């Protein structure tokens, strides 16, 4: 195995591929003209391909990832770097700057089992990315409830949704991508959602997304993931979405956020429990905590509904604001004892889901 | 007690004063005093006390009061760009009203808030904030990090002639800086604490306003604008630097500080994970990093370099080498070195205004 790349030609597949023993190494092939880079953590898996202008010669092995990713990036801009297997070690030149790196077998490197697609599609980067980035902050951790752990991925009509819940609050983003779906629903493992957010590199590449009963493929440009989907069944989210909302606010969203961040201030430092009290054209918000300090904020809104009072977790509202980044927010109210909606005033295709405190 | 200011005129001192702040509630609160048209502002650990002064140009009435620091810090923070903040004792509460943004701080009397010890200045001079942020900058990083000799974990301050001096040391390297200050000073040595050299170096803005330091037998203050920082002092037997730099390192390398750094970087990732040692070779006009690990793993960089006479060989953790040449920030550098178990020396090789000083591996 031999090949000659630029610095940067290896670096991009990198960083993609170290994303996920021989799990700490990357699969490095050379076949048919291609270097091809594979990462796996056996739950998913990352394979780069990088074209080869320059002589090569076949062959397989793998290498510690860290080691081999930190001195291409540590050798200088525009560098050549020459690869070569000799023996049980991997050398690597450039310049007067040379390594070697212990080897493990390429027989060795573990495989994701086969599956068949069943539900396919493609769309543009941009609009997974929206997808993604529109609902990430609102999956489960390391819930016990494992399946809040990962984020539904949603087909219905022309509509791809992505939907993430930690028990608590929830967030929905819905996009129309052009192309008849089946009625599908899967969930992807919250590393696999980081890992595939992380290979959409902003361009304009489409995304070809393939679904199995158990694994997801994304394929965009050079780079191919794969994930087990996590087996499990998704809670009813639908339940929680207020069926009908009659009262409605728009406010700027910059303005309600930056009041909502003073007033959290002095809220309880565990429950984070903030009070709205709603008028005609205005908001009052409250806080207080044991050591009875207290916060008021009052602004102009536009909202013309029945006056009411709700309370909520102010940090689960903070975290909907700092992700709608718009200009105006919409939200919607039923009663004290009913959960909010809130969405950015010129778009539908987000909206979370915050549930009442009584204070 | 009632002020009203300009939130960025609060900003500064606020975070000037409340910065390093965080089991004693009252070291969490910041003392406000409203006295002759000024605002006093001091945050305190015991250790050090950090004073800042805001002249009152509104309405205002006397009084003092402490309140919980990075609450009151935050607020104001978060209130907008422009904004007024009105501040009023109102019984055991001090409110804050900005727009129509209100809040209710607890409080804890002054009376309770700690005072640093009564002391003399000895020894005073003035001296460019930018020459500070320079002594600070090209030592900090060679100071021991929980060390048994605590001593070691702080900073040695040394006026010497019309030289301010800093030396930092943990046993295996050796950081010192000389600046002149154009005073006659006298021969004085302190050792600053860890934390108070962190202040020392926040409290420099990068504005053209000078420091005024005051040095008594158990504390040091720094003056600049309108804060006031004041630390005691460290006592221990600091080493002396004149000890420890080579009496005659008569081998001189001259090399490219970046192209050496990037070299060095690159070998360390081969090197081991605790001892980081690597390997330098030298001959005439070139150099040559070796390094590696358990595993065999191995790495070798050739670099060009001015060196004329004898070869040797010499072992180093790369570590204390690399935080060097990172302090360096120049074009090429100086290495002198002796034999192959004495320590190396290092210098910007167009300034020595600060020397390094590393054991040997
Ligand atoms: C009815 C039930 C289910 O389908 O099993 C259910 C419904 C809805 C949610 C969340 C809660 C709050 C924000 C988003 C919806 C659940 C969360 C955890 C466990 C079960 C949940
Ligand atoms: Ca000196
Ligand atoms: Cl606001
Ligand atoms: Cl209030
Ligand atoms: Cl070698």
């Amino acid at each position: 195995m031999k090949f000659t790349v630029e610095r940067e030609h290896l670096l991009k597949p990198l960083q993609q591929v170290s994303g996920p023993p021989i799990l700490g190494n990357l699969l490095l092939q050379v076949a048919d003209g291609t270097l091809s880079l594979t990462g796996t953590d056996l739950e998913m898996e990352m394979v780069a391909r990088v074209a080869l202008v320059q002589p090569h010669e076949p062959g397989a092995t793998t290498v510690p990832a860290r080691k081999f990713f930190d001195i291409c990036r540590g050798l200088p801009e525009g560098a050549e770097i020459a690869v070569q297997l000799e023996g049980e070690r991997m050398l690597v030149r450039s310049g007067r700057s040379r390594f070697s790196l212990s080897t493990l077998p390429a027989a060795d490197f573990p495989n994701l089992d086969d599956w068949q697609s069943e539900v396919e599609f493609t769309l543009p980067q941009a609009t997974m990315k929206r997808l993604i980035e529109a609902t990430q902050f609102s999956m489960a951790h390391q819930d016990v409830r494992y399946y809040l752990n990962g984020m539904l991925f949603e087909t219905e009509g022309e509509e791809l949704r992505t939907v993430a819940t930690d028990g608590h609050r929830l967030a929905v983003c819905s996009m129309p991508i052009g192309q008849s779906l089946p009625s599908h629903s899967v969930i992807v493992p919250r590393k696999g959602v980081i890992e595939l957010m992380r290979m959409l590199d902003g361009g304009d590449n489409p995304l070809r997304v393939q679904i199995g009963s158990n694994n997801i493929r994304a394929h965009v440009g050079d780079f191919i993931f794969t994930s087990k989907l996590v087996d499990g069944r998704f809670p009813d989210y639908r339940r929680v979405l207020p069926k009908n909302p009659d009262k409605h606010l728009e406010a700027g969203c910059d303005l309600l956020k930056q009041a909502f961040a003073r007033a959290a201030i002095l809220s309880n430092e565990k429950f984070r429990g903030v009070r709205l009290y709603v008028s005609e054209n205005q908001l009052k918000i409250t806080a207080n905590n044991p050591e009875q300090e207290e916060a008021e904020e009052i602004l102009d809104v536009t909202y013309s509904g029945a006056e009411m009072e709700i309370g909520f977790n102010v940090s689960y509202v903070l975290d909907v604001l700092n992700a709608l980044k718009c200009e105006n927010v919409r939200m919607m109210l039923t009663d004290s004892v009913s959960s909010v909606q809130i969405e950015d005033a010129a778009s539908q295709s987000a909206a979370y889901v915050v549930m009442p405190m009584r204070l």
